[PDB]
């Protein structure tokens, strides 16, 4: 029920902007 797989993907795509 609770998953957190595609939560984890969008908070380091936009790390990859800020280096």
């Amino acid at each position: 029920f609770l998953s957190l797989i595609p939560h984890a993907i969008n908070a380091v795509s936009a790390l990859a902007n800020h280096g």
